């Protein structure tokens, strides 16, 4: 039980993501005013409420997790249940008495793919969707810089640190904790700071939820490729992944963005680590070239996994399989 | 997978408390160690042997069965103190020493004590190694409980009727839907509490002596034993924390929330719903430390408790803007 609570616990604690998508629905009123929203994985429904706050004369709040109990509890004790239906199962067998206006979800994974409600939402956008149909968010962009990871620096230099302290040298430990937390094929979540950042962070894949055929290339892989040049000096640990989503309406050159970016406020999300091997030294403007791919695992499709691709100026191109 | 051998160790060094405590409950056992043999269980690193060579040891034996002897073995040469501290590969079951030895000092004590712990190594060790009347780091371990009213638990349930007036949404429904499940589960909850969440006195139920023969078959048992205590104040109970000391022979490392923080934090036992409770209430029951039937290294607690004059009753256990 106490895992439904954490999991809808720090999906709404998340300040940055609620009133992200809180302004992104309010923001289309217009689209919204009169209409009927499909709430594809409503958990609590918050979002389904949100909408109904835009306008909606119809919400259906689809949850196929026992958290949709406490959805409808939360729908009627906001006196909304005539306009919002929260329905349980998943949406691919759930049956809706019509074709709605929109979809809200909240879909998005660590590493914006790991466990995402994404192949959810694409069935609900074909089945239930209008033509011309609005999705909140509309759209998922992808972005990867090289980082100098200052935890990690402190994590390798602690062993340096012992003798000062407690009087004993075990500096021979360093080497040994740096092939250790960096020889492994693990996606790493933490978020980082700019000051990890090593050079411009850039995009390299947008996913446009209208697409037909998006999901065909979910399971041939997601991904693009990226090429920046070195602020300065330092140890390149590896790249940094996160994403950002795009909710239309507002202006249509500065539309709301909710973003897991280390440059901007935290989220829940933090970011996907991928470590190289060893620290390869970088100096300004060198240039970190390659190609980032995001699969699904071969042992489980709902699992992440990242092949990276990648070249560090004079050096050879070098290929990591990283999974979630 | 290398990392988790390194996190472990990382964990245990960088826990300032545990680690200053092993340090001078070795050190100022330097009058004992001075030219005596020393065994260390579960070496590790072997930082806890280097501090006894730095008590005057005149010869450490090293056992760590995990590949980090390798790093040990370099550690002690690093130190130059290869020719006092050897470092063995291998088991303390099966690892052949030249001699019986004066001491043993040894990290073991896993959460709520005796979770995964490398008690019974200790124990093997003792039996097989240590002379009569031997010197042991530590000597002995003490196990204490005390009813909670948890401040962390209290903050997550409030935050949900805190939702309307940030959102505009109502969510004041889930805070008993929150309350159901974060207590409602059997599992031993791993966290740290400060004197606030303390309710009661503490109270010393069980204490574990790392001598005594027999110990081990007693462990199998399990170990506690009951307690009673008379509540601070008003407050809503949630449960029971439960955390361990170990002591040095003259010199205590605590786990207890009143005392700064562990790597180990405290065990919170929470019972299915709150029961509120005012001064002088009183509370009894048994506390008692189990090895899983499952898993003899998976520790259990089971917990009899009486609340004022409400029926005694039974929790089995197992380990905003």
């Amino acid at each position: 039980c106490y895992s439904d609570v954490s999991v809808h616990e720090e999906m709404i604690a998340d300040q940055v993501r609620t009133e992200a998508y809180r302004l992104g629905i309010l923001k289309n009123w217009a689209a919204l005013r009169g209409k009927t929203v499909l709430d594809v994985g409503a958990g609590t429904g918050i979002l389904s409420i949100f909408c109904a706050q835009a306008g909606a004369r119809r919400v259906y709040a689809v949850e196929a997790s026992a958290i949709w109990q406490q959805a409808r509890e939360v729908v009627r004790l906001n006196g909304l249940e005539d306009r919002v239906h929260v329905l349980p199962g998943p949406v691919e067998t759930v049956e809706l008495p019509e074709r709605v206006d929109a979809i809200v979800s909240e879909w998005m994974g660590y590493g914006l793919l790991h466990e995402s409600m994404l192949s959810s939402v694409l069935h609900a956008r074909t089945k239930w969707l209008k033509e011309g149909g609005l999705l909140l968010p509309a759209s998922a962009e992808l972005f990867v810089a090289p980082i100098s990871d200052q935890m990690l620096e402190w994590r390798l230099g602690f062993w340096s640190q012992v003798k000062q302290h407690y009087g004993v040298d075990m500096s021979c430990m360093e080497s040994f904790a740096t092939r250790c937390l960096m020889g492994h094929s693990e996606i790493v979540v933490q978020d980082l700071s700019g000051e990890d950042v090593l050079a411009r962070p850039q995009r390299f894949a947008q996913l446009e939820l209208a697409r037909a055929g998006l999901e065909q290339e979910l399971e041939a892989g997601v991904g693009g490729r990226f090429r920046c040049s070195c602020y300065g000096s330092a140890p390149l640990h590896g790249f940094a992944v996160w994403f950002q989503v795009t909710f239309p309406g507002g202006d249509s050159e500065k539309p709301l963005v909710l973003s897991t970016s280390p440059l901007h406020p935290a989220t829940h999300w933090k970011q996907a680590l991928l470590y190289l091997n060893e620290p390869v030294p970088v100096e300004q403007d060198t240039d970190i070239s390659g190609e980032i791919t995001l699969l699904p695992s071969p042992d489980n499709p709902r699992r992440l996994r990242i092949l990276l691709r990648y070249k560090v100026g004079d050096h050879e191109e070098k290929t990591k399989d990283f999974a979630m």
